[PDB]
């Protein structure tokens, strides 16, 4: 059978969680999206050759820290964890979201990628070697993306499911 994955896109408002979502579902780069719309999107995708449905939750809103978030969050096997590359503020949350994953899943082994998007964009104020190093602090993969060009969109996914995979 096809095996389906659930992947959790997670980060600061405005980071481009729905255009990276958007960007792997359509192939189109969406410069406007409700940022109040969470919902989940699936693809068939090929990953090493193997046909796998995505299932792709992008998260919205603001923090609820009820049970009934909890157990759904607890869905997701794998998590992307994105910043902005010009927004500070958003890459030091990224702990935030990493801790609440761990909290959650009651593991410090859960599949997830470290996602620096809007690479096409001059005004970084993040360092590369300083994300680099956050993941590697993590023992996680860090993918550079944007979803204005397609840059890494197709890594960022694939490294997850590959990530999810080998924890099973
Ligand atoms: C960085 C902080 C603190 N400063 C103010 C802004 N902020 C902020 N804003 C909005 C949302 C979130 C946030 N935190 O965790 C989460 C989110 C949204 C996605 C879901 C997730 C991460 C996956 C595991 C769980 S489990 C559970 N119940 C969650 C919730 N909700 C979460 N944090
Ligand atoms: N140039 C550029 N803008 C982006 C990129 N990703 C998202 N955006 C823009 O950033 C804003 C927030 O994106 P959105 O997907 O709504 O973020 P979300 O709140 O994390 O879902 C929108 O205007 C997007 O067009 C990207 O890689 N490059
Ligand atoms: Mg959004």
């Amino acid at each position: 059978g096809m095996t389906e994955y659930k992947l959790v896109v997670v980060g600061a408002g405005g980071v481009g969680k729905s255009a990276l979502t958007i960007q792997l579902i359509q192939n189109h780069f969406v410069d406007e999206y409700d940022p109040t719309i969470e919902d989940s999107y699936r693809k068939q995708v090929v990953i090493d050759g193997e046909t796998c449905l995505l299932d792709i939750l992008d998260t919205a809103g603001q923090e609820e820290y009820s049970a009934m978030r909890d157990q759904y969050m607890r869905t997701g096997e794998g998590f992307l964890c994105v910043f902005a590359i010009n927004n500070t503020k958003s890459f030091e949350d990224i702990h935030h979201y990493r801790e609440q994953i761990k909290r959650v899943k009651d593991s410090e082994d859960v599949p997830m990628v470290l996602v620096g998007n809007k690479s096409d964009l001059p005004s970084r104020t993040v360092d590369t070697k300083q994300a680099q190093d956050l993941a590697r602090s993590y023992g996680i993969p860090f993918i550079e993306t944007s979803a204005k060009t397609r840059q890494g969109v197709d890594d960022a996914f694939y490294t997850l499911v590959r990530e999810i995979r080998k924890h099973k």
